[PDB]
């Protein structure tokens, strides 16, 4: 599982 | 602006 | 899932 | 302007 | 899904 | 101008 | 959809 | 003037 | 659908 | 002057 | 930034 | 199991 | 950062 | 069994 | 850091 | 049986 | 640190 | 039998 | 019949 | 820019 | 028939 | 940058 | 259809 | 950078 | 279709 | 670094 | 499809 | 440094 | 898949 | 020193 | 998997 | 000094 | 596995 | 002096 | 396995 | 002096 912001 | 979850 | 803005 | 959701 | 404006 | 959603 | 004015 | 919508 | 001017 | 709708 | 957790 | 971030 | 339990 | 971070 | 028992 | 820690 | 007992 | 410390 | 540029 | 044809 | 870039 | 037909 | 970069 | 189409 | 760098 | 596709 | 290196 | 891939 | 190297 | 996969 | 070196 | 494998 | 001198 | 291992 | 000289 | 194994 995974959050990913740019 | 990016977010992904996955 | 995902959000993106420009 | 663009907002893209998927 | 997604709005844009110009 | 133009405003666009699909 | 859209709407576009000139 | 132009104003179109489809 | 559009409306015209000139 | 010309008005032009359709 | 990423929280990436498996 | 882990936790990742960066 | 990482924490990995096994 | 083990505990690792970094 | 490391925790290890066996 | 050991602990070991580093 | 270890701690070995056998 | 026996303890070890290191 | 209409063709419109601009 | 644009092109319009009815 | 519409063709629009900007 | 963007092409647009409808 | 609708081709857009940025 | 991106690239959209619809 | 849509292909994000950064 | 990414690369990003949907 | 998501590549992500850091 | 790492690479992750979804 | 995820490689992380430290 | 470390390597991880997962 | 995991290697670790200390 | 160690090596350690999961 | 491990190994481990001192 | 020694050597471990498990 | 453990191998102790002193 | 001496020798130890186990
Ligand atoms: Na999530
Ligand atoms: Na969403
Ligand atoms: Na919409
Ligand atoms: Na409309
Ligand atoms: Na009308
Ligand atoms: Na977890
Ligand atoms: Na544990
Ligand atoms: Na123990
Ligand atoms: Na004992
Ligand atoms: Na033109
Ligand atoms: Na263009
Ligand atoms: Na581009
Ligand atoms: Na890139
Ligand atoms: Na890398
Ligand atoms: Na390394
Ligand atoms: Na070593
Ligand atoms: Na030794
Ligand atoms: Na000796």
């Amino acid at each position: 599982l995974f959050k990913f912001f740019k």
